[PDB]
């Protein structure tokens, strides 16, 4: 089937790093079909001595579909260049479990990093708009190359030395150059509270719909990681959107913040604002304190 | 699309039982899409006083998979009856997270239960030839029923009150009545060491894989809970599997006992035994010490 010619074709040089030269120490965390170890790489890529990276693995008993998932990562991962998205360094695919070995951001994952701060680490709304700001221009690249990335969550950003965002996670990425959406027969793998009314109910994802989803992993920003329609089972949520309801205003949070929300959350896709509006809006509340 | 319609079809009798009569404790485990609490429930199904129970439910950001595997394992523990396989009691719908409530088994999975034990808890080949041949008749129920469990695999078998083997995690069973195979298009959700060759290559699902994955959970019970294939990464699987290899016969394995394994192993479905030739294979052990 598609996967046993995906490995095969794969396993039948930019990008192969030798195994030898590779040593892994503690686990960082788990996602959804990955396991990420920190790791330590020996004459990495024109780097003299040893480079700490972050290094995605399958998990115990991996199914197909995260071997999928993960090969698919790696396919995404050599196409793509930008400050802040993740970078990709090598693989190790000739002797052993496949390796992805990527650029290490030191603070983890945005979700684990907000959590652990408050507001006056100390935060200003500054640094939360900044980081928005960040992930947004990030976004705007990958929707010019035709990305859509479809799991768009705090937990799935990375804060690099610098705390500079890193968006990350592209096991679930598609690429719609030919027809601007990607459609999913079967149910989606990615968290209900993040999907677009239109992901939900019609499988249809597009820019768009990432837009939605960045729209809650700004109330994930604006609330230090909080957890979005906390207290709704995510099976409410089908009637909820349907209905028009939306997630409220929460504290520390302006009018005009509260705007860009909602408006990511609207019924319909065109009515939305594409990421260089995102991007132009923050901005704009940036330079107004 | 399909989901919608199954949450509101659902949402809008026999099995409701009040959610102000169960209590939630202590974890006892995630699966692929459910984690499991112990519980007790109050005048639970006639029984007077508590009941202690097991409820799954849906884990932190649930998928819309992974609410649909759920809603399914409901769907399946409603039409099924045998001592062999765990017990639905109700569930919860109606004003909080959908829970299931099902027979607790003390001792928890088959997996950890071996791994907790060793070979003269300490366990005969004859209580391992026991365990096998209960499954064995809980599969043959099922298979009676029409319907391919899929998963079949140590850590979804539970051991019970007397040391009662009951098949479980019935999210990814499929009714097979109408033309005794599933097909699944995208990639299953199933981990590769325990799925049959065709269900690898051709996304084939039938009774006969599932003797192919009972193959496996042999393997698994003659080790003690070993890890099939040890070593080999998941992908090397494709290639593996089709020259023809398979696992070397484990220590503490009579022939006869590894001839059974091959046999479920055979490339061609029809080369392997039904359920009913499993369990009359297994008692002619057992009787000959
Ligand atoms: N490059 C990285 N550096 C540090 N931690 C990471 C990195 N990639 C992933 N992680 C951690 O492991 C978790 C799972 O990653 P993922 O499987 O890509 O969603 C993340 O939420 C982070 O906690
Ligand atoms: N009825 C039960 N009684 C005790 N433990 C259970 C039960 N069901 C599930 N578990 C535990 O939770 C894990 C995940 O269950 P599942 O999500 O059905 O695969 C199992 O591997 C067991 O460790």
């Amino acid at each position: 089937g598609p996967l046993s010619l995906s490995v095969d074709a794969f396993k039948i040089p930019k990008w192969e790093f030798p195994r030898k030269n590779l040593v892994l120490g503690k686990t960082l965390g788990e996602g959804e079909f990955g396991k990420v170890v920190k790791a330590t790489a020996f004459h990495l890529k024109g780097r003299a001595g040893y480079t700490t990276v972050a290094v995605k693995m399958l998990k115990e008993n991996a199914s197909p579909s995260e071997l999928r998932d993960l090969l698919s990562e790696f396919n995404v991962l050599k196409q793509v260049n930008h400050p802040h998205v993740i970078k990709l360094y090598g693989a190790c695919s000739q002797d052993g479990p496949l390796l992805l070995i990527v650029e290490y951001a030191k603070y983890g994952s945005l979700r684990g990093f907000l959590r652990e701060s408050r507001k006056v680490r100390a935060l200003t709304m500054g640094d939360l708009i900044s980081f928005a700001w960040q992930i947004s221009q990030g976004m705007q690249y990958l929707a010019e190359m035709k990305l859509v990335h479809r799991d768009l969550a705090a937990r799935n950003i990375l804060v690099a030395e610098g705390r500079k965002m890193k968006i990350s996670d592209f096991g679930l990425s598609r690429d719609v150059y030919e027809e601007d959406s990607y459609v999913k027969r079967s149910q989606g793998r990615i968290p209900v509270k993040w999907m677009a009314i239109e992901s939900l109910f019609d499988h249809i994802y597009t820019t768009q719909s990432d837009v939605w989803s960045f729209g809650v992993l700004l109330w994930e920003i604006v609330t230090l990681g909080g957890n979005p329609y906390p207290g709704i089972p995510p099976e409410r949520l089908f009637n909820l959107l349907k209905t028009g309801h939306r997630m409220e205003r929460p504290d520390n949070c302006s009018e005009e913040m509260y705007r860009l929300m909602l408006q990511c959350w609207k019924q319909e896709p065109d009515k939305r604002p594409v990421f260089a509006d995102i991007s132009k809006d923050l901005e704009k509340m940036m330079v107004k304190r």
